[PDB]
């Protein structure tokens, strides 16, 4: 009844792939810009601050148990059960269900897209676009859809939306994908279509003017929710640069500054923080090995952590994550000679140990 398999007649380019692009597609669980757990493409689990209840919701919803974690195809039918209320939502509409009416296939994928950006008073308001839509004065309907705060808001999603009213083409994916995809291949490992080789992560970071060793390069792995270090899959290169919103090295190299930028919030440091023992630690080995987790210190923690020098030190004379994870609010509560230190706060053995070796520095 959902299966996709019902769609086989459709086109394989359709309002989910359209939105993929514009949107995103997440297929682990993850709180939106409010708290709310979400997954898909969007898809509101629940406002419940349990993690377990978002869990319930999802396997309800999608018929199995999946902690957490679903297939592309499974977003794709929680999707389409939230396009086709959308859709009834529209037909509802006075000044949306004559244009919808009236569009071909195509078209009514750009306005529904359109409708899931700014909702249906957002797209209502177009009233004179609307109707050159409805006239198929798409060339004049594109001019004026142009000369809107919305494309000022998300120019390059705004005007792959206008494309598609402007063509009735998927034109501007087709052309968004095969420019990534060329771009991809680039890097990719000769021996292996679907990942980026040593060569390639060189290559990267040289089209970038980045040393690979440089906390720049760890960010953009933050960014590209990279899962391990010597790897860099195709669907991690494509999916980051489409959320980035990068067609091109030169675009990616402009977003770096901004991606820095973010790690001034606390929440944002510390998800990064986080982030880099998971893509640090070789898969399978159960801790991150000691001299990989000094590095990786080095890199994140140099102003930030007032006794990094020490630390150093200390553990020159393998971390699990509740270990990694602790010393990030070490650094944040301690003060500048130790003195609120609680040895009785169950820090990991290894900072009570720290601690006490650091005593004859500040004395
Ligand atoms: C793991 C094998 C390896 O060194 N591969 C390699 C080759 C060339 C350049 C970098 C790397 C691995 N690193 C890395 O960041 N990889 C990566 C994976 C996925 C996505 C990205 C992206 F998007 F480009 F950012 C990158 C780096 C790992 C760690 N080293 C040093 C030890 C860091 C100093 C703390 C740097 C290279």
């Amino acid at each position: 009844s959902q299966d996709l398999e019902n769609l086989y007649f459709q086109g394989s380019m359709n309002i989910f792939e359209m939105l993929r692009i514009d949107e995103g597609l997440r297929l682990k669980i993850y709180k939106d810009t409010e708290g709310y757990y979400t997954i898909g493409i969007g898809h509101l689990l629940t406002k419940s601050p349990s993690l377990n209840a978002a869990k319930s919701e999802l396997d309800k919803a999608i018929g199995r148990n999946t902690n957490g974690v679903i297939t592309k195809d499974e977003a794709e039918k929680l999707f389409n059960q939230d396009v086709d209320a959308a859709v009834r939502g529209i037909l509802r509409n006075a000044k949306l269900k004559p244009v919808y009416d009236s569009l071909d296939a195509v078209r009514r994928a750009a306005l529904i897209n359109m409708v899931f950006q700014m909702g249906e008073t957002g797209v209502a308001g177009f009233t004179n676009s609307l109707r050159m839509l409805q006239q198929k004065r798409w060339a004049e309907a594109a001019v004026n859809l142009a000369k809107s705060r919305w494309y000022n808001q998300t120019p390059n999603r705004t005007k792959r939306v206008i494309t598609t009213f402007a063509t009735g083409t998927w034109d501007a994916y087709k052309n968004l994908r095969k420019k990534l995809e060329q771009l991809y291949n680039r890097y990719k490992d000769p021996q292996d279509e679907n990942k980026i080789g040593i060569d390639g992560i060189q290559q990267f970071c040289d089209d970038l003017a980045l040393d690979p060793a440089s906390i720049s390069v760890l960010i953009i792995a933050w960014k590209f929710r990279a899962a391990t270090q010597c790897e860099f899959s195709k669907q991690e290169f494509m999916d980051g640069m489409t959320e980035l919103g990068c067609d091109s090295i030169e675009k990616l190299k402009a977003q770096i500054p901004k991606m820095e930028q973010e790690l001034k919030e606390p929440g944002r440091f510390k998800d990064f923080y986080q982030f880099t023992f998971n893509f640090a630690k070789n898969p399978g080995q159960k801790g991150l090995d000691l001299e990989m987790a000094i590095a990786y210190w080095n890199l994140v923690l140099n102003g930030r952590f007032k006794f990094l020098d020490l630390w150093n030190k200390f553990l020159l004379e393998s971390i699990p994550k509740d270990t990694w994870n602790l010393l990030l609010d070490f650094s944040t509560m301690i003060a500048d000679d130790m003195s609120n230190y609680d040895e009785e706060g169950a820090w990991p053995v290894l900072i009570d140990d720290f601690v006490e070796f650091a005593r004859p520095q500040i004395a």
